[PDB]
């Protein structure tokens, strides 16, 4: 089909250790982000059959959505906060560089990426 296997969300060889910074990721940046209006074209992989993109994944390397982001969260799949805010800047990326700018899905990016960058400033240290 025109669309890969989702991104793997679980690290099973990986010691699950808790911290602030993840912590924060879950519970603040990404919770804000989920309940956000605009935050469902992002909650889960681009379905470019149904959405007829077939390009998409030609120039999208590395997929990510904020479902994945979610649900690594929750199994701890991230070793540290800087994996976790890479996958945000990625998922925003991949819109920006398929989507012309000015389209609704680009303006919906922009709000959610502002409001990500607005909590990412608050990370605790
Ligand atoms: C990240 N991203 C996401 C999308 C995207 C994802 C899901 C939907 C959707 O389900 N809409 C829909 C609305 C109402 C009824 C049924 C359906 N199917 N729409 C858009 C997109 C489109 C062009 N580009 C993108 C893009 O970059």
């Amino acid at each position: 089909s025109m669309n890969p296997p989702p991104p793997e969300t679980s690290n099973p060889n990986k010691p699950k250790r808790q911290t602030n910074q993840l912590q924060y990721l879950l519970r603040v940046v990404l919770k804000t982000l989920w309940k956000h209006q605009f935050a469902w074209p992002f909650q889960q992989p681009v379905d470019a059959v149904k959405l007829n993109l077939p390009d998409y994944y030609k120039i999208i390397k590395t997929p990510m959505d904020m479902g994945t982001i979610k649900k690594r969260l929750e199994n701890n799949y991230y070793w540290n906060a800087q994996e976790c805010i890479q996958d945000f800047n990625t998922m925003f990326t991949n819109c920006y560089i398929y989507n012309k700018p000015g389209d609704d899905i680009v303006l919906m990016a922009e709000a959610l990426e502002k409001l990500f960058l607005q909590k990412i400033n608050e990370l605790p240290t």
